[PDB]
Parts: C-alpha cells; sequence; structure tokens
C-alpha cells in the first residue's frame, strides 16, 4: 500500500504514486519527472488527474498515450492553485522536465518535495528564498559522506576532450554514447557539437528527444546513422559484444568505437580523479565508464539542507533498510548540530 513518504499531509495530494491503484483520499496525482521507478503504472488507462511540468506533460501524452483530458502541465516558478491550494514547481537540476513541488497548507505549514534533484547554491535564489520551509521530502540517493563525484562541467570537458582527440587521431573511429532514460543528453549533445556531427539514434529516442523543449533540436539530432559520427544505443548493448555487432552494422565506414557509459557512483571514485581515468580495450573498441551523476553528492545535499532548515525531513530513497534509515537520520542530527537549527 501507498508509504507514508508519498502522501502530502492535510490535502488530497500524492507524489509519484502509480503503481497501488486508486489511492483511498487522493483526488489529484504529482509527477516530479519521467523516470520508470517514478511513474510505474501509469498508463493511456489512467483516469485521475496528473499534475507536473509541461516537458513532462509531453512525454505522458506521446510515450506513455495518457489521454490529454488527465494531463495538466505547470509552468515554472509560478504561483497555481490546484484544488484550492497555492503550490509552486522549481527546476530541480535532474534529467528534462524534473521538479521539485513547494505546497503551501490552508494551516499555514509550508512542504518542500524535492523528487529527484542535484542540489546547487543557485536554488538559493529562487522562491525558497521568499519563506520557511517546514517539512522537507528529500532525495537521499546519495547519503554518506563517501560519495564524492566531480562536477557535470567537469565530466563534460573530460568526454569533450576525449572524443576529440581520439577522432581527429583517426577520422573513421565512431563515438557511441549508451542510454536507458531521458537524462544525461548534455553528454552526447557536447560531444556532437565538438565534432560538428549531429547524433544518430534509433526512431524511438529520436521521439522521446523531440519532447523536451531543446531550442534548435532539429538542427541537433537524427535517425540517419551513416550521416553521424556520434551515435545513441541502449545501456543494455554498451559492452564488446554489442559494439562489435554494431560495427558490423554500419556496413564498413567505420573502424574503431570509442563508446561512454554515464554512470552515477562507483568505488573508483573514492581513490582515482577525473583526469586520471582510463576504459576497458578489447581490440579497435574502448569503453569509458564516466561519473556524471544527476543526483545531489553527500556535501550538495548538506549544504542546500543546512541553508534550508528544515524542522522535519523526510527520506525517499534508501528507506526500505533500517540500517540505512538509522544511517540518514543519523547524518540529519549532526548536520542540525553543525548549523544551529
Ligand atoms: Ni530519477
Amino acid at each position: 500500500t501507498c508509504p507514508f513518504y508519498k502522501k502530502i499531509p492535510g490535502t488530497g495530494f500524492t507524489v509519484d504514486a502509480f503503481q497501488y491503484g486508486v489511492v483511498e483520499g487522493c483526488t489529484a496525482y504529482f509527477l516530479t519527472h519521467f523516470h520508470s521507478d517514478h511513474y510505474a503504472g501509469l498508463s493511456k488507462h489512467f483516469t485521475f488527474p496528473v499534475y507536473c511540468s509541461e516537458i513532462t506533460g509531453n512525454l505522458l501524452k506521446n510515450k506513455l498515450h495518457v489521454q490529454e483530458q488527465y494531463i495538466h502541465p505547470l509552468p515554472l516558478d509560478t504561483e497555481c492553485i490546484v484544488n484550492g491550494v497555492k503550490v509552486v514547481l522549481l527546476d530541480a537540476n535532474h534529467c528534462p522536465g524534473a521538479v521539485m513541488i513547494l505546497f503551501y497548507l490552508p494551516n499555514g505549514t509550508v512542504i518542500l518535495h524535492t523528487g529527484d534533484f542535484r542540489a546547487d547554491p543557485s536554488m538559493e535564489r529562487s522562491l525558497l528564498a521568499d519563506q520557511k520551509v517546514h517539512m522537507l521530502y528529500l532525495d537521499t540517493t546519495y547519503c554518506s559522506p563517501e560519495y564524492t563525484f566531480p562536477s557535470q562541467q567537469e565530466v563534460i570537458r573530460f568526454a569533450i576532450n576525449t572524443a576529440f582527440e581520439a577522432v581527429t587521431l583517426n577520422p573513421h573511429a565512431l563515438v557511441v554514447c549508451g542510454t536507458y532514460s531521458i537524462g544525461k543528453e548534455k553528454v552526447f549533445l557536447a560531444i556532437a557539437d565538438v565534432l560538428g556531427s549531429k547524433v544518430g539514434m534509433s526512431q524511438e529516442k529520436y521521439k522521446t528527444l523531440q519532447c523536451l523543449n531543446i531550442p534548435e533540436i532539429n538542427s541537433l539530432i537524427t535517425t540517419d546513422m551513416c550521416s553521424s559520427l556520434v551515435h545513441l544505443l541502449p545501456m543494455m548493448q554498451i559492452n564488446f559484444k554489442g559494439l562489435q555487432s554494431h560495427l558490423k552494422k554500419c556496413g564498413g565506414k567505420y573502424n574503431q568505437i570509442l563508446a561512454f557509459r554515464p554512470t552515477g557512483w562507483t568505488h573508483s571514485n573514492k581513490f582515482t580523479r577525473i583526469a586520471d581515468v582510463i576504459p576497458q580495450t578489447k581490440g579497435n573498441i574502448s569503453i569509458y565508464g564516466i561519473p556524471y551523476s544527476e543526483h545531489s553528492s553527500y556535501l550538495e545535499m548538506k549544504r542546500f539542507v543546512q541553508w534550508l532548515k528544515p524542522q522535519k525531513i523526510i527520506p525517499t530513497v534508501n528507506v526500505g533498510t533500517w540500517k540505512s534509515r538509522s544511517t540518514m537520520e543519523k547524518y540529519f542530527r549532526e548536520w542540525k548540530l553543525e548549523a544551529g537549527y
């Protein structure tokens, strides 16, 4: 049954709770972003209102075939009223169309649900600055001090230089980028831009990207694999067997694949730096795993929470074990101690 951490008290609202059936008491279902563990159970047969960003609305309509009459897109950074309750959507710095939700309760309580987010100093100058927040429903994916990773910009710089060098040395080398959901488009689009290419992909992935309000997107992407020296593939196909096969499909037009797997965290981040990474090479194919995160590092998360000063924190990730829960609660007490709220 629907967990408490997906319910907004003193409203008829749930958040990312589509896989429980009809939740008793729910008049409006919010969807923070289009990732499968969060929309799980939405379909063309869903008959209750869905509140979400314009981009997430494009994806529900065009990918899941949800009927238009149930989709309520809201603009960002705008005071909106939903079934009598003031709400605001804020950019979550996660994947395209991902939002955080501010709920202003009739009683005067203010609630922030982060969805999935990568906390950033810039959030300290949004509409969150303008009043007290009592409760925080927090993306705790990497809530442990060992999770350090570099800035997105650093990782993108590394990827652009590596690709450029390899292709300049061998103009018949192909770049491949793995994907499985929306998110991490900056990795492949930055690589393509530096190489003066469009990105080649399947028709299904092409449609997906057409939903994202990316400016000039038609000048950036393509289905024509032949006219394209950055390609996208399923992450499931980013391995030697899967790459070889794909190299065989290109019709003797490339003699070398440089591929990137954008992974969240791996235990090689507790030792090695970004400058000091290496690939896994079997022949003319080489696969790099790069630590491109769309969730908060430990330190990013800690700074955000210390700034916001919430009275209560409810974790939304890593909640299924007692050890995880207990460990998160300890970090939250230390943060409040070190800062004095
Ligand atoms: Ni997500």
